[PDB]
């Protein structure tokens, strides 16, 4: 999106884990004054489409290499990732982690989603597991997860509902609850007058978010 | 994933416009013989993770590249796009076709949905729109659209409760229906016997797809 250019256009790169579940909100609340192209990234793109020019702003999570000097950010919202399963037909979970290789439904290991899971995942021995499904994708996860296919880590967010309907039952809210921080980053360079309101607006939404 | 091995693994890549629709269906009617890596591509990746053996099988649309000699294929489905918009809470579309510069939520330049529906809206100089927000994500186009953003071309499975609520109305059952055809593809090469198993399991299921 170099050569691409108009005077609403803004170019954003999202994580694959966070399009869905953020777009739509700033979309909506954003002022009627910009145009969105929003491509889905793996989370260590960012860095080199930010520094070439192909995205004026990335849409990720906490990543040590975009959190230095030559770039901004604002942290959008913080989440927490839920180990949860469909439920059994009684209100209980349908798998439980103490089973002997429990079925996983994983993020890609490229994934920021994924890493801060295998982390966990690692240092918890008492729990084994066979990776049943692996996907970038937080809503493929999530309705494999609620067909019934195993067990997967998801943001609270993104199962709010379902949660709350006994579609999806939580099977941990302490030790393997990961805490998941989502931001917004930016060159420090000075940017075009729209990208400057975007940025600004973005800072005044991210209250409501 | 050409060094990545296990018994039961099947490697499958799937259109961005597809996998969410796709993928839990034939997950959960499968047998349970396999496990699943599967990562969102764009259309023009197909031809060479097919022959680099990055993929076992391609999940996308009718690609002329690939009904070719050296690769072999399946219809899983046929669909439509429809223009779709969200209600003014009357049961009447928010926006019109005819309006002047009408915002359009579309798919990305590269993406096969997006040639057949910029293709189609050439053909129809009746038709101005200005491009609100450019997206590979089928779902993130539907929920820009559901909440109000514009006119968006959506396939039929991907919105079937949506039309049934109300929540989304279709403004046009005719010339601007779009034709689509999804496929699985694979090299016409023999490969092993867990993917010959999924791929002769896949045919008996399409049927029921």
């Amino acid at each position: 999106g170099a050569m691409d250019y108009t005077l609403r256009k803004i170019k954003i790169a999202a994580a694959h884990s966070l399009s869905l579940g953020l777009l739509p909100t700033i979309v909506k609340q954003m002022p009627t004054q910009f145009t969105y192209a929003v491509e889905a990234i793996d989370v260590d793109q960012a860095v080199d489409m930010l520094r070439e020019g192909q995205s004026d702003f990335i849409f990720s999570y906490h990543d040590e290499n975009l959190q230095q000097a030559p770039f901004d950010n604002i942290r959008l919202f913080e989440s927490r990732l839920f180990p949860v399963c469909a439920n059994n037909g009684r209100g209980e979970p349908r798998y439980t982690l103490e089973q002997p290789h429990f079925p996983l439904l994983n993020y890609s290991q490229n994934s920021y989603m994924g890493r801060l899971i295998n982390r966990t995942l690692t240092r918890h021995a008492e729990l084994s597991f066979s990776t049943f499904f692996v996907s970038s994708m937080s809503e493929l996860l999530k309705q494999v997860a609620m067909d019934g296919c195993g067990i997967a880590w998801l943001p609270e967010y993104a199962i709010r509902q379902e949660i709350t309907d006994g579609r999806l039952i939580v099977l941990d809210a302490d030790e393997l609850v990961i805490p998941i921080q989502a931001y917004a980053y930016r060159m420090n360079t000075r940017m075009s007058q729209v990208a400057e309101t975007f940025w600004r607006d973005l800072r005044g939404l991210q209250a409501a978010l």
